[PDB]
């Protein structure tokens, strides 16, 4: 201990840490990279809910990110950076719960606001030591204190035997409490305030962060919530008990395991890591796009009804969200699977190529429901119009999967009691390697909020630099206060709570903060009111 | 005697009358008999043709009109009076009026023929509104008008017997059309240039007549104001026709299908008009109980499958809609509408409304139609309610059929020209609320305007003049836009593709594309799909 820097000597629970003073823009953040939170789920352990951290002797080193969770690799665009970034950077391991912090150097005189953040990737993928998720531009700039973590997927977080005991499911949701939990206990040591903690994340993330919000045990361990481009309603983010069952047996019996619940989760333990990876998409009923065969489910216990019916009948006047979407929503997820797309041409389409994509985005639609789709989204000026086929193939997906379910929490959380804040993003990254037909694709807003652009070696332009700074002022705020305005700030716009009444949102990009009214509320009558009918009678 | 004012068509000699039009004279032949009185036990038959007379035939005025169910929803209101029978109602009605240019056209005039609307149900040639004489003389056209059965005087068919076949006032309109090119040549007429109008239940007999075989060699062009032959009003099945005479013959006491037409037929006139509104299936609006029967013979199938499948290439079709098509039907039965208030309305009030205004919907569709029509903004408010309500009504009934009938026609060879009317008429006695109204360009079109002791505006004589020049270019050659006229935008045609209509007001022509697309793709591509 002698020689080291006393600024970055922590004792935890557990322990001791040692972590790294790093370099931002500005000036010195804090970092402590790779906490253990839980005992390492592996062995007999797999499928299991988490069990707390032993204590460790001695200086525990961290210093750098830890492992990532196992799971599937894109491989779709090899070398490719759009798709490159949010593939693991990290050893694969399924000794993977560890959990990050950022602080200002030296760690702040006083309890400091903390962000807690929850990555995405479909529950199949993610990990928390990315490059677009580094906390110290908002540690140093914004004087946050900021907390990233692991989270088991796919499989290991979320196959599931309904009522056993050996895989009750959720233990990915598990993680996340666990990490909650540590943050409750252990981030006054770094200057944090566990009486003012703000969930936020995108995608999967953002569902996830909704299903702490449904989740009574959850709802203890913070306060504030921001959903980007995700939520826990929709048609992705869970799957009932019974169907959840199917694909544990289907996966199962593909990898060799044969019949009750015990003798069946023994087997699964038993195969390597990279067999129950290489068989995961294997069990989804149809083909499909933003489908993920293994994620949470409604198991009468985490979740205790449908994230849907949860959200009609609680009671959320406690409560501070913040939510939005992206531009283009579906885009990216096109050239997935749906024939006639690819990133290395314009993507032009057909009738026929268009009518077989809604196939594929809506797999649960019958012939009625899938021509009310088409019959929706097209242009009948320009019935036959290639461009517009193509940027209906990307609605579809988008408003379906991410857009008209926020909408609908939006709507839902403000009926009843919630303070809501709405955003669009509409900036496209001068930086983003995508073509210029997916416009401002899902996870393209992360990047803006984490402060990227302040990096005078990423290449941003000036415009984009002040931009993020904006973003990172509203989330930092909203984190603060449960309000997203500047109270000092007399010169700026206001950006008002969304309500049913006005159902007033705002534009984030490169012009001052303009107020719309309505999201995508024509169409969103249209998913969340009648297409449901539809499909029920 | 005045020279000018004697005809001999083939029935033998008749005399007309010098009329004032404010330009100057126009000879008028009214109550020409086309047909052999319907009565007694040819009640219920196709007609046949009339017997030749002696000496001089006076044809001075207009005859009955053909008995008919009379409105008294609002007596004495214009509104609605207007629309009313202006002479005696008989059953000996089958007459049809002819006005010419005074002196009579020295060369072959292009011939326009107008058939009445009233929901199959109702209307004359003898209304205020459908005077022939501005037409006659503005323009130098040859314009007929006839009379033809209605109610179940026209329309009530036991399909497949001898005695009640059905569609009888359409024989009585084919008739009319046979007559004209017989004797039209002798009032100056061009029977090589005829050219059928009419409006709302006359627009959907001109489409009939275009969906029918014998029709065809009996005209040349078609206009069709705000109704259509496709549609959920102006056919019924055969087996619907067979259900509603059978109710309406139970209603009165009658009685194989011989005897009960025969107890039928012993009927006074007033007592079958008495239950006429009694053997709808659903409590509705925009529904008419005795209207064409798909009968295998005048109809040789549905019209939807007659537009279909049809060769159209050697016709040319004008048709068009007025702003606010389902307004005027609203206070006529949906809870919560009146002339006399605004008529602000609520939620539960639309959707009850539209069960009526829909009256085959289902629940889901029903649904549907709520969902479609809200605004998601203010989903509550009172005006936007009432305003969708009209166009539910307006759009379902009129607006759509008429949509889909022009892409029909111009992708199977029609030359096509497709219009919405936009004007609202200073002297309009129905409320503010309704906009412009079913009915109400009809005025216009037949140059009531030009008749300086009705003051309407400078402004509405002016356009009362685009309107007639448009629609008799079009009886003239095919096509409205003026061909000496160097002016713009020209009137173009309506492709299924470009999908261009122009808007007819105060203002020039404004091209505009796609005749409520959206909302049309929602009643002709969804909603049966759904049913
Ligand atoms: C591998 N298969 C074909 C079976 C499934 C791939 C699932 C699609 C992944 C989403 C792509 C969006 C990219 C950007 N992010 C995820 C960051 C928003």
């Amino acid at each position: 201990e002698g020689r080291e820097d006393p600024q970055l000597l922590v004792r935890v629970r557990g322990g001791q840490l040692r972590g790294i003073r790093l370099k931002a823009p500005g000036g010195p953040v804090s970092a402590f990279l790779g906490i253990p939170f839980a005992e390492p789920p592996v062995g007999s352990r797999r499928f299991m809910p988490p069990e707390p951290k032993r204590p460790w002797s001695g200086v525990l080193d961290a210093t750098t990110f830890q492992n990532v969770c196992y799971q599937y690799v894109d491989t779709l665009y090899p070398g490719f950076e759009g798709t490159e970034m949010w593939n693991p950077n990290r050893e694969l391991s399924e000794d993977c719960l560890y959990l990050n912090v950022w602080t200002p150097y030296p760690r702040p005189a006083s309890p400091t606001p903390v962000l807690i953040w929850i990555y995405g990737g479909g529950f199949y993928s993610g990990a928390a030591s990315l490059d677009v998720y580094d906390g110290r531009f908002l540690a140093q700039v914004e004087g946050a204190v900021l907390v990233s973590m692991n989270y088991r997927v796919g499989t290991f977080g979320f196959l599931a035997l309904p009522g056993s005991r050996e895989a009750p499911g959720n233990v990915g949701l598990l993680d996340q409490r666990l990490a909650l939990q540590w943050v409750q206990e252990n981030i006054a040591a770094f200057g944090g305030d566990p009486m003012s903690v703000t969930l936020f994340g995108e995608s999967a993330g953002a569902a996830s962060v909704g299903m702490h919000i449904l989740s009574l045990p959850s709802r203890s361990l913070f306060h504030r919530a921001v959903l980007q481009s995700g939520t826990p309603n929709g048609p992705w983010a869970t799957v009932s008990a019974g169907e959840a069952r199917r694909r544990a047996t289907l996966l199962a019996r593909l990898v060799g395991c044969p019949g009750n619940d015990t003798e069946l989760i023994a087997c699964l333990r038993t195969r390597p890591a990279q067999d129950l990876v290489d068989h995961e998409w294997h069990v989804l009923p149809q083909e499909s796009i933003f489908r993920f065969s293994f994620v949470p489910v409604v198991d009468g216990d985490f979740l205790s009804d449908t994230p849907e019916a949860l959200i009609n009948t609680g009671d959320f006047q406690d409560l501070q969200v913040l939510v939005g979407v992206v531009k283009d929503e579906g885009s990216a997820f096109l050239v997935y699977g749906v024939p006639g797309f690819s990133k290395d041409n314009e993507s032009l389409i057909s009738r026929a190529q268009f009518l077989a994509g809604v196939r594929i985005g809506v797999p649960q639609a019958s012939d009625l429901a899938a021509e009310a789709v088409v019959l929706h989204y097209t242009d009948w000026l320009h019935p036959e119009d290639p461009t517009h086929l193509r940027d209906a193939m990307s609605a579809v997906v988008g408003d379906h999967n991410v857009v008209c379910p926020v909408a609908q929490l939006a709507g839902r959380l403000a009926a009843q009691g919630a303070r809501v804040y709405a955003y669009i993003f509409e900036h496209r990254a001068s930086t983003l390697t995508w073509p210029l037909w997916m416009g401002v694709p899902h996870g393209y807003e992360i990047e803006f909020i984490f402060g990227l652009p302040l990096d005078p070696s990423l290449n941003y332009t000036t415009e984009e630099r002040i931009f993020a700074q904006r973003l990172m002022k509203y989330w930092t705020n909203f984190a603060r206060t449960g309000d997203p305005n500047d109270p000092r700030d007399s010169k700026s716009p206001q950006w008002p709570p969304y309500t049913t009444a006005a159902q007033q949102y705002v534009s984030l990009n490169l012009k001052p903060l303009e107020v719309r009214r309505g999201l995508r509320a024509q169409t969103c009558a249209f998913w969340n009111r009648f297409l449901p009918k539809l499909l029920s009678a």
